[PDB]
């Protein structure tokens, strides 16, 4: 009862005198070792194993035994370690290994329990949960239909080792609403709705009594939807967004640190936000909306007028520049940043990049195109012609999508380029200076806002919880960090950073008056302690 | 509490109208499979693992999760799974994956705890306690210390696979009297005690302590010694047969199960017991231990005058046939299988194998040597001279230690051979005619024995018990196995052989008075009926 409970079970931490009190002597071989002493010895366990997906399910089976032990090996290791735990193992790990999920309390929706979502909820047996992490296994950008409940573990894991939600007040949540994925449909040992998806009608239904239970039952909690395709992710957030407490990651997280590492990256070239030439490669809902948020947040930090920070943006799709000369009938996100500026002959000859970016005389490379590598040597030398600091952000995943690596533009630019990654890279070092690239991380932002969430209990979460989550992690990146050519705070401080997020955000809710929770402080330097204090920590307490 | 007791929990299994009766809804994916469908899924899931280590990982998590569905993925596939859940891989997971066996109740002793044994028994809050596996980790034939723990527990895993020994009646056990494992002495993450091996009186001080404890605290269990170095497993069972309930598999359980299989191939072979001669090569104990049992065991069921037996046998040590005339001192074991009936002159020229195989004419080749290939093509060709059906049984192990391969006694032999082999092989096509050797598994016999002195309660374990439980297996032979060239009964059908092994170790004890439990039967057909129903089963039961 002591041992066997994965959340009080602290192994060989246990002192011979506890281990005698608690009359487990003799339960554990008898070396006592404190939490740091464990975590070393755990790393050197992970790293005995070769492949991604069996270094992580070690990693399962030590948070099985030791659920603090398994958070202060992940917070000690974190940049090595969230590869394994997250993007890209944990969706390979659901597409062939979906075992690996099998012991992990989750809820399970799909239309044969229509009508009792209600009653499952409070069956599950929770106490006042706090973050609920959903899925439908569509993916974002491999449909894996019911083994996406392992992305709502896998996110609902970073939540709590990055803001310490407490582990017993998270919950991953799969909709099943049928799979697309024919191997599965075919495959004996598949669990889930064996059916093609159901339509956008039966959908709603059912996503529909998901968000009006979890409100009643769970009414503490923020709703976070994670990896919905794009054929509903949009439209979910336009249906929800007023009505309950939720954000989608992927589009609103996304953006939110973009646009933070991008501003420190504006500060560090000298060029200023409206002397900025922005070719924005790729122009789907996502990438526009990171355009978007840029701009939002040039606004809210520097009171430019939005109008003119849109014009700093030139928007190429798989036609070219987008104009409003070009003769084509432009999508309506692509209407906002289409350039007014340039004439039809010009539009005509303004197809390839290579031509685009001569023409624009970019001062920016912004790379969400999920094409190949685009940004040619001869592209970054063109732009070295338009800036001495060129901002570089291929952002696109995998590794290979991504529009040019960190090292060709350190190397091409000779060490001049300003540049944030998707993923994490080696530093390069190019004539005894080192450069390395600030990795752009959904983990800076939504941690901070499920915290800030929790801790506010705002009825709902606009737009303005996300710019103010944004504009604070810009402003954690220290003189010292931006002297060390650093965009964004460190990724190992995500303790601290979360807490500051969630502090900035409870301030918003709290001016806003959409805040419900009236026992916070009301002022930065005191709630910032207060949210600290809240915080689950990966120690033995008892 | 239902689907996190790997004891009770069913996972899928659960139809949809228990789900919701015990409010676990929405818990499981929809599917709703029976054992036979959750064994063939997890059958696929252990062989996505190319490497034994990872697949024996995937079965420890499968067991921590629904403890009958491993059991019954096991009996389905025997054979396949006895080499990843036990030896070699056993060995292989102590030495370099001792993690995998953290999470397993267990029971670590060392000098720390001197006097509080039995204290430490009765906290481990076992019921009534049938069989513990104890080792010191200091091997049969790489000294794993306190990392041994995983030999008992593998161990225990095959009493209740074998012989359903109830899963919480089964103790495994670590007596940690140190390591001479210099790696692990020197290894940071080593979690026994960090010094050299106990010297004898203190380790006899100890294990003398852990026998009156078990008496007391567990004082209906069996106490098998398992794996235990050979400067203590022969004194170990002198010093304890007679005062406790205790035998030593290695020893005793080999004995009995090559005995067994042997008799079988002289009724194969028509040359009759008392017309082989035997070439024993190896002379070790426990070598020697074989052949008296191999005596021991024609002597009970022919009733030949053991003296006569005894002759049969050529014993072969690194210095060449043991006479009563090479002119050496020879070792106690050695003396009694020493030929009388050899000249000095003869002696020195019977030294390399070859020249003894001409010299004795054997009809049967025992490998017990634990040295090369030393059956050769040409000493197969020899025996061929001395009957049409060799007996070569290439016992030593690992498989590259084995005397020959069963596929070069079958070609040389054009099928004659009769074979049986420490380890499993395919089978070999000779002619159309196929031919697989048979495997002398230790599994035939300690189960059935852990179950006839659970359910009998004898005082002690005679060797009348073992001799026993080898002709019991000799006689679980069918005449069809027999008719195709197999010498044990299927290691499949253990469940079968263990009650039938227990049933006539019951009816020894009974014969000898030494039987504690007076509410058996004490007649063959009901006693073997009764032991089937006390055998724990691998289904769901509730
Ligand atoms: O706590 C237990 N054992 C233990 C823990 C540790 S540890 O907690 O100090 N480290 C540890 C843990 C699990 C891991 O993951 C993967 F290997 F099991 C990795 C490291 C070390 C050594 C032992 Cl024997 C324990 C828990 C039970 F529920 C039942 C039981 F019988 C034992
Ligand atoms: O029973 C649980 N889940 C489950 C079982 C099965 S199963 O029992 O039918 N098969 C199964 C099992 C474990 C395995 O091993 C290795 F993968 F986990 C392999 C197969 C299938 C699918 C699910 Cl989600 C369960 C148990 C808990 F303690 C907590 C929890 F949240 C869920």
């Amino acid at each position: 009862a002591i041992l066997t409970d994965r959340y009080i079970n602290r192994g060989t931490a246990f002192t011979m005198e506890e281990r005698q009190k608690l009359h487990i002597l003799g339960r554990l071989p008898p070396v006592v070792e404190t939490l740091e002493e464990q975590v070393a010895r755990v790393y050197g366990q992970v790293k005995k194993y070769e492949k991604p997906i069996n270094r992580y399910q070690h990693l399962v089976s030590v948070h099985s035994t030791n659920t603090t032990l398994y958070y202060a090996t992940i917070l000690a290791h974190l940049e090595e370690m969230l590869p394994i735990i997250y993007t890209p193992t944990v969706g390979e790990a659901c597409m062939e290994y979906s075992h690996l999920f099998f012991r992990e309390r989750g809820v399970y929706f799909n239309r044969l329990y229509k009508g009792q979502f209600r009653n499952i909820m409070r069956d599950a047996g929770y106490q006042k949960v706090e973050v609920v992490v959903i899925t439908d296994g569509s993916r974002i950008l491999g449909d894996l239909g019911s083994n996406g409940i392992g992305i709502s573990i896998g996110k609902c894991s970073l939540y709590v080792a990055g803001a310490g939600i407490d582990p017993r007040l998270i919950v991953p949540v799969i909709l099943d609403v049928g799979t697309n994925n024919e191997r599965y449909l075919q495959d004996k040992d598949y669990l889930g709705m064996r059916e093609k998806r159901l339509g956008d009608e039966e959908f709603y239904e059912l996503l529909d009594e998901f968000m009006e239970a979890a409100s009643a039952e769970w009414p503490n909690a923020v709703i976070q939807f994670e990896d919905f395709s794009n054929n509903h992710c949009f439209d979910i957030m336009e249906r929800y967004q007023k009505k309950y407490r939720c954000f989608n990651d992927d589009i609103q997280g996304t953006g939110a640190v973009i646009a933070a590492g991008f501003l420190n990256a504006i500060k560090l070239s000298g060029v200023s936000p409206l002397q900025q030439r922005i070719v924005v490669f790729g122009a789907g809902s996502a990438a526009v909306g990171v355009a978007n948020n840029i701009a939002a947040l040039a606004a809210r930090m520097y009171k430019f007028p939005v109008q003119d920070l849109v014009k700093t943006f030139y928007l190429v799709d798989t036609k070219g520049l987008v104009t409003t000369t070009r003769g084509d009938q432009l999508a309506a996100h692509k209407k906002l940043l289409a350039r007014t500026d340039v004439s039809a002959e010009d539009s005509a000859k303004l197809r390839t990049l290579e031509e685009i970016v001569r023409f624009v005389k970019p001062t920016t490379l912004l790379g969400l195109g999920g094409v190949g590598p685009a940004f040619t040597e001869e592209i970054v030398k063109m732009v070295m012609q338009n800036t001495e600091r060129p901002i570089i952000f291929p952002l696109s995943n995998p590794t290979s999508k991504a529009e040019v690596t960190p090292e060709n533009a350190y190397k091409w630019t000779n060490g001049a380029a300003i540049v944030a990654s998707g993923s994490p890279f080696p530093p390069t070092t190019i004539g005894g200076k080192t450069f390395k690239p600030s990795q752009g991380n959904n983990l800076y932002v939504f941690p901070g806002v499920g915290l800030g969430c929790a801790l506010a209990q705002p009825t709902h979460i606009p737009e303005e919880l996300l710019l103010t989550a944004s504009e604070s992690l810009n402003l954690l990146t220290t003189e010292g960090d931006l002297r060390e050519g650093r965009l964004y705070p460190p990724l190992e401080d995500i303790h601290n950073i979360s807490a500051n997020v969630a502090t900035d955000v409870i301030l918003e809710a709290q001016r806003m008056k959409i805040d419900n929770n009236k026992k916070l402080p009301r002022t930065r330097d005191e709630l910032l302690a207060f949210v600290k204090k809240a915080m689950w920590k990966p120690v033995y307490s008892g």
